[PDB]
């Protein structure tokens, strides 16, 4: 008996309005790396099976939000380096096993380099030296050896935050840091030391957001930022050569990032929802790609060349845009969440995160209709969905059909188009999932922290005495208490599909199973988790007697308990960094999970 990882749907890159998201591409593994939440990710652009794992997730930054992920230049080195807001940098390496289909990640070195958050990282072409940069009190960046951490130079010339850096990928080594107040500094080195400074080519007070030396011998260095200027320096002397401008292509917005396709062409991307391709020599824009400027989400917050003219653009809305030099049309788009997932539906698969974004995977549709946490999702009605959010509304296919007078704490929908909601004002409401109408309601005697709506019952977890009261859907005036309360505040309740039992767990990790009818505990034998329970889902039949029950807790684990054999536990550890939020059975043998880490995972239950 087991559970094995069947598929991983990774989140989109982390984003912030007015801020660049530095991406990284690795030719060898044909994959890109990017930060999202508290984990670093590497996603293989390779569809057709390959020896490269689809996804690699590094959780080593613990509680610190990851800011940047960079591939080591050494082909096949499978090493990467990432930084976080706490100012810590980590060099880690992964491992894969196409067989077990298991990915291992082992840290190799960690360094507390900055007081504040790290903004960018860059390796030397030997994959042994690092330019780390960002913000601090006295230090705005450092130059250190990847294994020891001993200083290999000194970041200087900046008084304000450093935004990006880059190491000329060839000898004689040279470096570049760039940041706030139009500051651009050049270094020389192996022992990188201040060489030259510049505060005349980028407007004072502006933000220079990215810098990058041309591939091969790096004959040039280019910096970009909010003043819409593209400055071109010489890769050796660092002398300003010229601005890259084309009369037929005025830059109408601040630039966020750049990436060289080869030694002559490089891409830029910015607030004017445009992806432009330039030729350093002619200073002419050779190719342009646009998106509707009228939509905030189209601003281009990142970019990275992936070889042979292929370019990947990052939208403020987290979308990944694939383009190719010579082809005026966008090749394909990839959307998804970049915020913890809080609501889940199956057959068809739909997900919602705590920012209110909803994802329809059956049509690759991404919605930004709600503007806050998605409490629940209901797809019972054919080709439609009903969503409830902390933005106090109930929407049906992105359209508002109900405005709550009181915020919806938690909710639960059955299969007959009904949704039971518990509000901040301590009310239990029963809505018609698809019209938004409240057909019946009742004031609860105490705040409620959990709901489970079956075909005929409504089980509510009550904070006062952490008891479970069961309501009759058809008549809220009738109800009964289960003989035994919980240990601590109820966190999640799941009524049996046949309404025989009721599984309810608490914020401490206890999960009691009751017999609904007799309202008596049927077993408290299921193993204590020592962590908040966030999800419980009954496995359906392929016997027919309800037995296996999947559950998830803040501790990141998935525990599939058994009614018949309370001592037997099938488990999957580290399912989702920082906790499992949702759990569903889309197939009698397949589980689907969502986590605080904005990941969605499918599992094969053997
Ligand atoms: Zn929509």
């Amino acid at each position: 008996s087991s559970i094995s990882l069947k598929e991983i749907i990774p989140p989109q890159p982390s984003t912030q309005r007015n801020f660049t998201t530095h991406l990284s591409y690795d030719p060898t593994t044909n994959a890109i790396a990017y930060p999202c939440g508290k984990s670093a990710f590497v996603r293989c652009l390779d569809d057709g099976d390959s020896k490269v794992p689809p996804v690699v997730q590094f959780t080593g930054h613990g509680s610190s939000v990851v800011t940047t992920v960079k591939f080591s230049p050494i082909k096949g080195s499978q090493y990467l380096c990432s930084g976080d807001e706490s100012g810590k940098v980590i060099v880690w390496g992964w491992t894969f096993d196409k067989e077990s289909n298991s990915v291992e990640v082992n840290v190799k070195s960690e360094f507390q380099v900055l007081a504040g958050p790290i903004s960018d990282i860059s390796w030397d072409f030997e994959g042994r030296r690092l330019c780390v940069v960002g913000e601090g009190r006295d230090n705005f960046g450092v130059f250190i050896s990847w294994d020891s951490g001993n200083s290999l130079g000194e970041v200087s010339g900046h008084s304000q935050r450093i935004n990006a850096c880059h190491l000329k990928q060839s000898r004689p080594m040279r470096s570049m840091t760039v940041g706030d107040d139009g500051s651009v500094v050049f270094y020389q080195g192996p022992p990188f030391k201040f060489s030259a400074s510049d505060r005349t080519h980028h407007k004072q007070g502006s933000f220079v957001r990215d810098v990058e030396f041309s591939p091969d011998s790096g004959e040039f260095v280019i910096t970009v930022g909010s003043d819409r200027k593209i400055s071109c320096f010489d890769g050796k002397s660092g002398e300003f050569l010229k601005y890259i401008e084309d009369d037929q292509e005025p830059v109408q917005g601040g630039i966020f990032a750049l990436s060289w396709l080869d030694s002559q062409k490089f891409a830029t991307v910015g607030a004017d929802a445009t992806i432009r391709v330039w030729d350093v020599t002619t200073s002419k824009c050779v190719q342009k790609w646009t998106l509707d400027k009228q939509q905030l989400g189209n601003q281009q917050v990142g970019v990275v060349a992936t070889g042979n003219g292929r370019i990947i653009s990052l939208s403020l809305d987290g979308t990944l845009n694939f383009y190719e030099l010579g082809h005026d049309e966008v090749l394909k788009t990839i959307s998804g969440h970049n915020k913890g997932i809080t609501a889940l539906t199956v057959n068809p698969l739909i997900s919602g995160s705590y920012d209110g974004r909803i994802m329809e995977w059956s049509s690759s549709s991404m919605h930004q209709d709600h503007s806050n946490l998605i409490v629940s999702l209901d797809n019972s009605k054919a080709q439609e969905y009903s969503s409830i959010s902390w933005d106090d509304t109930l929407k049906v296919n992105g359209i508002t059909k109900h405005e709550f007078g009181s915020q919806p704490k938690v909710a639960s929908a059955n299969n007959d188009g009904f949704t039971a909601v518990l509000t901040n004002d301590d009310d239990l409401l029963i809505l018609q999932s698809f019209t938004g109408d409240i057909i019946k309601s009742v004031r609860l005697n105490s705040p409620g922290s959990a709901v489970s709506l079956s075909q005929n019952y409504v089980a509510v977890g009550l904070e006062e005495g952490n008891t479970i009261q069961v309501f009759k859907l058809s008549d809220l005036e009738v109800s009964f208490d289960l003989k035994t309360p919980l240990r601590a505040k109820p966190s999640y309740i799941s009524i049996s599909p046949s309404e025989t039992y009721i599984a309810a767990g608490d914020v401490m990790g206890k999960i009691l199973l009751y017999d609904l009818q007799s309202r008596e505990v049927k077993t408290s034998r299921w193993a204590f988790r020592t962590s908040k329970i966030n999800a419980i889902s009954w496995k359906p039949a392929e016997e027919i007697e309800e037995d296996l029950v999947a559950t998830g807790s803040l501790d990141t684990n998935i525990f599939i308990y058994s009614v018949k054999r309370p001592m037997k536990i099938i488990k999957a550890l580290n399912a989702h960094k920082d906790g499992v939020n949702n759990l569903l059975w889309e197939t009698p043998s397949t589980l689907v999970s969502s986590g605080a880490d904005a990941c969605i995972k499918r599992w094969n239950v053997v």
